[PDB]
């Protein structure tokens, strides 16, 4: 069996969120610690993966792991269906003809079960994360979709650009062009808008704006978001939960 | 003549839109005690019928009872033609060439006096409420409206299960499945959200998901909705205005 | 060069809205004393035209005259950039090869310069404006919003007609029709939403409504809006800035 109770389904409705633009079908491993899931788009440039753990339900208990595949489609629309403050409860048996979905809310009246048939997916997980990149940085979540959407109306290329306290977003189409520098700080009133930066190499690096725009969905999780580029493998964008995370791979746009 | 004042045009404005999806022709019979109206669908698997009486209004005066057929998709939109807290007149004369609506406001300003071309509609009335519904049920018009609406995703059916003290609603469809369990109870605190259900006899029926999705646009004119089910005949679903109806009259799926 | 600092971007962009429908590509010619700008839309009827002075920005200059000439698609997408509380400032340099639009904030973050390559347009710059029109008029801009706005719904001309003390607005097409008929008067406790008339001459004219609808978006502008009539030259419709305008003209509709 598998029960899995989150305090409110806000948390769960906007992680699903995050997969808005990934194979609909997705994998989610239920484990002793916790679930896993993780989704590639059609295009197979963006990996979306998501861990969350024990302590970020209200409650757990997997008794053996458990893999159940649903069509995010399907579950995004039966995750329209109660307040963002109800006590979401997944519940599945040992071998999962289907997964439950069970709203509990603050009154005590209806009751709100739903059913989702599970598909049958091939698991090809990918360990694509590196140990250093080129550089690391964080900043408000708030800021970081502010930027991509504001330069997302010029082109649909957004470039990245990291040199020694100085990062530059810059987007350059054929209406006009945009650029963005931020530089890295302390604010000690709030160290949330403290923006951080550490750089072991320049990088410059550019990127579907589709893709960003699909990215920035993750400020519903988290009040920082952390970037990893480096020239070789796809950069990581990262938004925390309380423990856990939300990651999203984006492979850079080739020059050629 | 005939002359109608609403102290509120929100009052029919939200009335109005309760007849979306009927035959956007509609009669409206008006006799010394108030206004009639009704309106079958193309299908004709749903009836709504309002009454309106002297008391639901401001003030009312008609001579000699006046028959006013009025194109809904137009009244609709001369109804967008002020703000709510608008006092509203309807004005006619003993054979009308065309409805009057005049509005007027709290500042003294700005008379906003619109026309309706009437129509000729041949009044085919239609008496087919029961005296005993195998089960009547009242429950608040928001939790009817939410079930109807988070339900109708996973389905294009809704079906409505009645057993001792257990009212049960179902989707069941392709994607997944939803089921909603409310049980009578009383609430002194607010009688408002109290749940009743008189069940003469139990009951199972199926109904079109579009036109339970058109019946709960009634939440904005009642507190509650009442609704009377019977196998033989079409359910009943009733919101009540100070000293007035609006009702949908609704066929159950066919089986086959 | 040039630089100009709007205190706010949000004038500018409500600026740039009343141009929604003319040529997208306009001309705005920068001198010591301002700036100036008119389009007209493609069927000829409608002539928009816009000065805003010296005191109506934060800080001015303009060592020589300049006419930068712009795409509003694109300015009006490079507009969506920033909080309406954002300084902006437009720089160029004698001859433009581009115009830049620097957006800052309250706090001292994040420079969004974006730029916008300038276009060649022929500068036929139309001086219409009658000395005496048949009558003038001034109510404020909510008002006069709301009259087109619901009038637009029944017929697509609306119709002004002006009589002694009496302004009366017209919308008469195939579903119903209706009338606003406002007078002038002075509410002392707000002299705003006083009603200003002088009629020198009756008049009753017939518009676009789709032009009208245009027109109104000034609003946004001004607490009124003046208008001046004459049965010989096209309407004016004007919202007036801290030492600035936009200016409406608008040719009525021919009769046949």
């Amino acid at each position: 069996m598998l029960e899995a109770k989150f305090e409110e389904a806000s948390l769960f409705k906007r992680i699903i969120k995050g997969f808005k633009d990934c194979v609909q079908l997705v994998n989610f491993q239920c484990k002793e610690d916790g679930i896993i899931a993780q989704a590639v788009d059609d295009s197979r440039v963006l990996l979306v993966s998501l861990e969350i753990g024990v302590e970020a339900f209200q409650e757990y208990r997997c008794d053996h792991p458990v893999t159940l595949g649903m069509d995010l489609t399907s579950l995004s629309k039966i995750l329209r269906c109660g307040n963002n403050t109800d006590t979401l409860t997944l519940i599945a048996d040992n071998t999962p003809d289907s997964i439950i979905l069970l709203f509990e809310d603050t009154k005590k009246d209806r009751i709100a079960e739903y059913s989702l048939k599970l598909m049958d997916i091939d698991a090809d997980f990918l360990k694509i994360e590196e140990l250093q990149y080129d550089s690391t940085l964080s900043l408000p979540s708030s800021e970081f979709s502010k930027i991509v959407r504001d330069l997302s109306q010029l082109s649909d290329s957004i470039n990245i650009m990291i040199t020694k306290e100085t990062i530059k977003f810059v987007a350059d189409g054929d209406i006009g062009s945009g650029s963005v520098i931020i530089k890295p700080f302390v604010d000690m009133e709030h160290p949330e808008t403290s923006i951080k930066l550490e750089m072991d190499q320049p990088v410059d690096l550019t990127f579907g704006a589709k893709y960003l725009l699909d990215i920035i969905k993750g400020s519903s999780l988290s009040d920082r978001v952390g970037i990893r580029l480096s020239s070789e493998a796809p950069a990581l964008f990262q938004f925390d939960l309380k423990s856990g995370f939300l990651q999203f791979f984006l492979a850079p746009k080739f020059n050629d």
